[PDB]
């Protein structure tokens, strides 16, 4: 359960995606598929699906 930092601005289009900004980070990264991985905000604990591609694991 790894940590990403944002690479690119993600707007979430569902109720289950997260919304987040470069440079914010995600934590306790859950494997759930090899292209989207669903985490929680650093900065406010919220938890949803995200697209990998958008996120780089550490600092």
């Amino acid at each position: 359960a790894p940590w990403a930092t944002a690479e690119y601005d993600y707007d979430a289009a569902e109720d289950n995606e997260l919304t987040f900004v470069e440079n914010d980070k995600i934590i306790n990264i859950e494997f759930v598929d090899d292209d989207w991985w669903l985490g929680e905000l650093e900065k406010d604990g919220s938890k949803g699906l995200f697209p990998s591609n958008y996120v780089s694991l550490g600092n």
